[PDB]
């Protein structure tokens, strides 16, 4: 009767660039509005990195990982419907449906349930613990997953299908499905027209894939790598950039030049790199090309040409590619489930969490997609 | 079609004086009207002319804010007649381009903005009576001589009843805040703006978004001649940023709108703290900022947090003024007296004493300067 203390394994992270040391942890029992969770499945990102790094906020010590999906271990009171067994998949911030913004239907910024930077749960205090120590450590966006139990609030997780594939359901709790949305919630790329994505990572297969099921003529690709040339192939990507063929040329003109001096309609930044963010905005038409940064840079400030102030363009901030994660993110998975959009290819490598500090090389490999980490049931 | 000897405003090296020379016109060829001006005015834009901003070109005769009538023509010209009442376009609206088409845009590909200072020709029709030397206009057409030659689709044939000193007023400035409110965003009934920088371009978007139905208008400026001259175009609040040193500007337009921000914020000024303002002082995820103003530098900043807020940064030139669909409309509504221009005007020179519209710029009373020209 009455669930209790849960001690297991966790990434650990302690001072700011520095390494990620596998800790036995304490987990709280959940209380009110708060559930459990077992995780099934762990990703990385280059917002785990900034995270590692004391950015945005630098808080210590942290357990990384917001990408993942788990199974309810137990509930609080209050917990909205959500009973043990439910598959849930942690996000990036909720949906009420009944403020200002949720009514509007035209941004995915919930005032209620905002994005979270505390690190700490609605208290103030945290669920986690060193079980040798007894320093409580700071969690990670809504939830972290790089760990084996963790404890969020009931608004932060979505119950999804038990039949998606758990490694698929990860990929979609923030690059692929950020993506994708944005190609649709922030600028809708219309038929037949031009899409240029700056980096062909797991956020950039996402808008190929998305601006092709929209019935985007040319779909512009632009990466350093190789590798991930043809991985854009096979999501629809019509034409590809690489940067190093042609030095003279910058990125801006050479999308100019396979769309006959005009630019494209919607540029899709993923790279988070800030020189990369001018070129975007050069390479979109003008006065009625949209440049959406989705790419998350390092330092905290970020310079345009000031000359493009008079260009006319559109610059459409946004936060998890304006994918609303009660009503837009539920659609996405089931595309997966009639495999619309199938998300194979994007898995390219496969860890588990007692290896995690082999992680952050392994992301730096140019053949390197997806990581997808599992925890071995011992 | 002869050859004309009048006066002209002339700058002869970079950040030095503006003096009267005797100039002579040439007889527009080819695609070409050439303008008896009327009166005149003068913005930031003739202030960076006479430094070598963009292109430093001299001699040159800056102004680009004015009315005149045609007073000859030379055929294939898009039908234009003398007696009619032009005014000068920065740029132009072809029609047929693929952007004039989208109708989302005024930067049409045809006719975009030159900065060369001379005719398609490679040459200008304007040179000293004296030293025969060439002179460089501003814009696509000067403004500050009695005559000046332009190309055909680069002017507007306006409805001869308005007055000239509103339609050289509306020739930038108010138009740019005016139309700012409904071509790059369209502020809807009931909903929030905020204008940073109340000087004429803000004093557009204030009449802009009242006529709109904005509920607030909000205003913010340091100067209380600013906001008297805010309140007379349907300003409804005012923020003076130096009333509080402990707070920011977008705090404190937080404040006005429950802690939320206005629906648009329209950044008039140009320097650099106020366009990470403009988007503080925005909605999350609904709001939209739109960057009028410029500060003459290199890069603009933005913080990397704001990329997240889901807000819209709509880049603008002229306001989205159509030169050729939108900008006779607006010509109506102060025609119709929907819109009222007369406390625009704060004073009033000849084109003799040109050298002392720079000294009345500075004026905290000024608004717009009105340069008339003699018989
Ligand atoms: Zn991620
Ligand atoms: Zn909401
Ligand atoms: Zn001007
Ligand atoms: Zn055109």
């Amino acid at each position: 009767k009455a669930p209790g203390v849960i001690t297991c394994k966790a990434a650990v992270v302690w001072e700011s660039s520095g390494p990620v040391v596998l800790e036995e942890i304490r987990v709280d029992p959940p209380k009110a509005s708060e559930v459990r969770i077992k995780m099934l499945c762990a990703s990385l990102c280059h917002t785990d990195v900034l995270c590692t790094k004391g950015f945005p906020i630098p808080l210590f010590p942290r357990i990384p990982g917001h990408e993942g999906v788990g199974v309810i271990e137990s509930i609080g009171k209050d917990a909205k419907g959500l009973k043990p067994g439910d598959i849930v998949m942690p996000l990036y911030l909720g949906e009420c449906g009944q403020c200002l913004n949720c009514k509007t239907g035209k941004t995915n910024l919930c005032h209620v349930y905002p994005p979270s930077f505390s690190g700490l749960m609605n208290d103030g205090t945290s669920r986690m613990s060193i079980a040798r120590t007894g320093e409580s450590i700071y969690h990670f966006a809504s939830c972290s997953t790089w760990t084996e139990y963790a404890v969020a609030d009931c608004n932060y997780v979505l119950k999804i299908n038990p039949k998606i594939s758990y490694p698929h359901a990860s990929f979609l709790s923030c690059g692929f499905t950020t993506g994708f949305g944005a190609t649709w919630r922030e600028t809708q790329v219309s038929k037949g027209s031009s899409v240029a994505v700056f980096g062909i990572g797991t956020v950039g297969l996402g808008v190929i894939k998305g601006a092709q099921l929209q019935g985007a003529s040319k779909i512009i690709g632009v990466d350093v790598n190789q590798y991930k040339a043809a991985k854009g192939k096979v999501f629809g990507m019509t034409d590809f950039i690489n940067p190093k063929d042609h030095p003279d040329k910058s990125v801006s003109e050479l999308v100019k030049e396979l769309t006959h001096g005009l630019g494209v309609d919607h540029c899709f930044e993923c790279t988070g790199v800030p020189s990369l963010l001018n070129e975007a905005l050069e390479a979109s038409k003008i006065g009625i090309g949209t440049v959406v940064p989705i790419g998350a840079g390092g330092e905290a400030s970020v310079a345009i040409n000031s000359l493009i102030l008079f260009s006319g363009r559109t610059l459409k901030f946004t936060a998890f590619g304006g994918v609303r994660t009660q009503s837009d993110l539920p659609v996405i998975i089931d595309k997966c489930l009639n495999k619309e959009i199938q998300l194979d290819e994007l898995l390219t490598h496969e860890i588990h969490l007692d290896n995690i500090q082999e992680a952050f090389e392994i992301l730096k490999k140019p053949d390197c997609v997806k990581i997808l980490i599992k925890f071995l049931e011992h």
